[PDB]
Order: C-alpha cells, then structure tokens, then sequence
C-alpha cells in the first residue's frame, strides 16, 4: 500500500514581462491573419503610441512570433503577420 506521485507536468505557457503592451499588441497582430496588419491599424488597436507601436512591432519579430511582410503594392508600407505564416508564394 503506497501513495504520492512523483512527476508531474503542468504548464499553461504564460509570457515573461509584468507589463501588457507587448501581448495586447501581438494579439491584434495575429488577428489580421495571413492578410497581415499595418503599423498603423495597429496604433488604434494597441492603442499605443507610434513610439511604442515601432518597438513592440519589432521586439516581437525578435520573439520568432511575427515577421515584416510587404504586399504586392509597390508602395511605402510595412505589414506585420504571425512568424508562423508562410507568406505570400513565388509565381
């Protein structure tokens, strides 16, 4: 007759950072879908500022969660979508 357990696993997979700018922004991100969002659809959403929309925009394509992307247009723009993604195919 024994009891206890020793080993067990449990973990949800919760994010570093006691602030919640950076998960508010990626959030909104990830909602754009393959499509993608543009820093500035983002600004409203994040409701951040510029300043905090650049760093966190970045930041987060350094967490391997997002990556710049740049639509067929040819014009002055920056797309952000999941890191996951493929992206747009050759053709």
């Amino acid at each position: 007759g024994s009891s206890g357990s020793s080993g067990d696993s449990q973990n949800a997979g919760k994010m570093k950072g006691s602030d919640n700018q950076e998960k508010l922004v990626y959030q909104i991100i990830e909602d754009a879908g393959n499509k993608g969002i543009w820093s500035r659809d983002v600004r409203y959403k994040s409701n951040l500022p510029l300043t905090e929309i650049n760093k966190i925009l970045k930041n987060l394509e350094s967490k391997k969660l997002i990556k710049a992307v740049k639509s067929v247009a040819a014009s002055k723009k920056k797309v952000y979508m999941l890191y996951n993604l493929s992206g747009p195919s050759s053709g």
